[PDB]
């Protein structure tokens, strides 16, 4: 409550208000602004400048007197001239797209500026330039079943599924985030509180494709034990993923393989070592974190992250951490090996995808942040504002807000590092795939920062440099030939809708929500061309779930809808929605005349299941994502928002193996039909 404070909040990028649940402006408190400012950290040319290619590129200069300048391209090319302080000058025409370096010199000293030249648009594959309408499978990798996996779906299931998807006309397989989690705490299974967004989840390693597992005689002996084969059988046959058991199976197997691998002095060792070198420090600190984490839980299972570790292991420059790394070289190497194996197996999937000429092949998903106590915050502390957490404001459909427990990346550090952490984020998630889904793409404009320990309603939007981030996103998308899907559900200001579209970002449409206030559903053909349409997501009921009001009913049982008055409204809302959707299924040719017209009298059938998927398949959406859960007519969800211990999230497997579902007449017929819908959607 002073102008000092308000002025300070604005310069730092804290919006002074927001639109509440009731659609009214709501001002951010003095207290909130103080906490968030305290949560943040603390020239002739700026440290960085972003330009769009094909356009004029002026560089304003400050200071006094004359400067010389030197611009060096990413490719080695040099350009020079001179400039007076106070004036502006244009950089050379037709600068190629990429990362170049400008340096002004006056007498002794020099000021550096990273100069980024970006295309306007993200990459789009030719098929989509040609207005083809494509479909792919959207899977939660961990749910997959097969006759060869070890109780969790993995990279080997991913490879075998690609074939069956390609043969049926599908263009991609999309994945939940496969970001590294916590092999020392295998029950923290959430893909969305990851250790690092750069490295991978080692649990998806297919141990059957690891040659040293097969060449290790100790591994063979262990494998053939009745106690091993039993544990394995139990892990595989269970209908929920046993993360602790599957993890111990794989770590036991890979430790033994690794004893074999380590002795190698051949191509494979060289390639592993060359990978380690090329990835640099970030990879090193990931392995080190995993190795140290493994040690800490041996003392105490409840050492979930570095903030729970002794003081001496919280500071990466502490001598005790240096000592640990020194004294545990072989541990560090092993967790570096797992990352190599994860990356190589994913890369092998990618290649299969491209041998089948899949226009997208693999579709990765980038979660919106990292956990507070993982490897990323361990080794890059100043980038993250540990005194705040990213969430969402209180709204109509959640009128107490959400706190997702992730420390926000400081916007002023992103820019002070010339966008380095954002560049490296994209580099790690655009490799070996055709598309990237960016979770909560609004994050590039703003995040809801909540002061640590406070309720979501104490938060405020903190801004990020959206225009530079979009240009860099498009540049990296183009360099990787990786298209971008921006998950943009709910409230998007019209300005950002336009930016996103003109930046070639594909929008994200969920069938359930695509209806107006009277429950009139948007026609298939009025879906935006530059989008991906899906029926549901991992956060929502499956098709059967939704029709049966299973999300509402299960949710009640788990304590999520205490307020009975509101729950009555939701059930009514669903009955009205189902009716409007049924109406639209009939009206836009998705059902036979025999199908009932009154939703409340109808249960889910193979005919109705198919009609719901036909509806989105018929859409003008360039991309269509189909859940295998829906091909299998499954009722039960894989994640329930706002639960942790109350439901086994990230655990419900598919009801059938890959082998079994692609041998099934119904599944095949269904996929044949939807492939036809897409190709006839014009
Ligand atoms: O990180 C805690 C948070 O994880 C999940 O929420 C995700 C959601 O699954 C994503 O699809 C997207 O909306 O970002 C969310 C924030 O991470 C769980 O669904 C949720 O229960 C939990 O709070």
């Amino acid at each position: 409550e002073s102008k000092r404070l308000d002025n300070a909040a604005l310069a730092a990028g804290i919006s002074p208000n927001y639109i509440n649940a009731h659609g009214k402006p709501q001002s951010i408190s003095a207290e909130t602004k103080r906490r968030l400012l305290d949560a943040m950290h603390q020239t002739p040319v700026p440290n960085v400048m972003v330009y769009t290619s094909g356009k004029k590129m002026p560089m304003v200069v400050e200071g006094s007197g004359e400067y010389s300048w030197l611009l060096t391209t990413e490719e080695g090319t040099q350009y020079k001239g001179h400039v007076t302080g106070g004036k502006a000058f244009n950089l050379p025409t037709k600068l190629p797209e990429g990362y170049h370096t400008l340096t002004l010199t006056q007498d002794d000293q020099r000021a550096h500026c990273r100069v980024i030249v970006a295309p306007k648009r993200c990459y789009e594959p030719q098929a989509l330039l040609n207005k083809q309408k494509l479909w792919g499978a959207c899977v939660q990798l961990y749910t997959l079943r097969s006759e060869k996996n070890w109780g969790i779906g993995d990279f080997g299931d991913l490879k075998a599924m690609l074939v069956d998807v390609a043969k049926r006309g599908g263009s991609f397989i999309g994945l939940n985030p496969i970001h590294a989690l916590y092999p020392a705490n295998p029950e923290s299974a959430s893909p969305y509180s990851p250790s690092s967004r750069r490295w991978l989840n080692v649990i998806y390693i297919d141990v059957n494709a690891v040659e040293d597992f097969h060449l290790s005689e100790e591994a063979q002996a262990w494998w053939q034990l009745p106690t091993t084969q039993q544990t394995l059988q139990q892990a595989r046959d269970a209908d929920w993923v046993d993360y602790s058991t599957v993890t111990a199976l794989k770590m036991t197997a890979l430790r033994m393989a690794w004893k074999g691998f380590a002795q190698r002095d051949d191509e494979q060792m060289a390639a592993f070592r060359q990978f380690v070198a090329e990835q640099g420090d970030s990879l090193f600190w990931q392995a080190a974190f995993d190795a140290l984490h493994a040690q800490q839980v041996k003392e105490d299972e409840m050492r979930w992250g570095w903030p729970a570790w002794p003081e001496m292991y919280q500071n990466v420059d502490s001598p005790e951490v240096r000592q640990f790394c020194e004294e545990h070289r072989d541990d560090v190497d092993f967790y570096l090996w797992l990352q190599w194996l994860a990356y190589s197996q994913f890369a092998a999937c990618w290649e299969i995808s491209q041998g089948y000429e899949m226009p997208i092949g693999l579709y990765r998903d980038l979660a919106v942040g990292v956990a507070e106590g993982g490897a990323e915050t361990w080794c890059d502390r100043e980038l993250y504002c540990l005194k705040a957490s990213v969430g969402a404001p209180p709204d109509i459909l959640g009128p107490l807000g959400q706190n997702w427990g992730l420390p926000p990346m400081d916007p002023h550090i992103i820019t002070a590092r010339a966008y380095e952490p954002f560049i490296e984020l994209l580099r790690a998630n655009m490799q070996n795939c055709g598309a990237l889904r960016i979770d909560h793409v609004m994050s590039m404009l703003r995040l809801w920062w909540i002061p640590y320990g406070e309720t979501a309603d104490q938060g405020a939007y903190v801004h990020y440099p959206v225009d530079d981030l979009l240009s860099i996103l498009a540049l990296e998308s183009k360099r990787h030939r990786c298209m971008v899907i921006g998950e943009d559900l709910g409230t998007v200001p019209v300005e950002i809708v336009g930016k996103l579209r003109s930046s070639g970002v594909y929008s994200y449409k969920v069938l359930y929500f695509e209806n107006d206030h009277e429950k009139t559903f948007r026609a298939p053909k009025a879906y935006p061309e530059q989008s991906m349409a899906v029926a549901a997501t991992h956060d929502l009921p499956t098709l059967r779930g939704y029709w049966e009001c299973g999300d509402l009913t299960l949710g009640k049982t788990l304590g999520l809808y205490p307020d009975e008055v509101v729950l009555r409204g939701l059930y009514q809302d669903r009955e009205l929605a189902k009716q409007g959707l049924l109406d639209a299924l009939h009206k836009y040719g998705c059902l036979p005349k025999r199908a009932g017209h009154k939703a409340s009298l109808m249960s889910m059938t193979p005919t109705l299941n198919r009609g719901l998927q036909r509806y989105i398949a018929d859409s003008n959406s360039a991309l269509l994502g189909l859940q295998p859960e829906d091909w299998l007519d499954m009722a039960e969800p894989v994640n329930i928002p706002g639960t942790s211990y109350q439901y086994k999230n990230w655990r419900r497997k598919l009801s059938a193996t890959l082998e079994s579902m692609f041998a099934d007449d119904g599944v095949n017929k269904l996929l044949k039909d939807l492939d036809r819908r897409r190709r006839s959607a014009h």
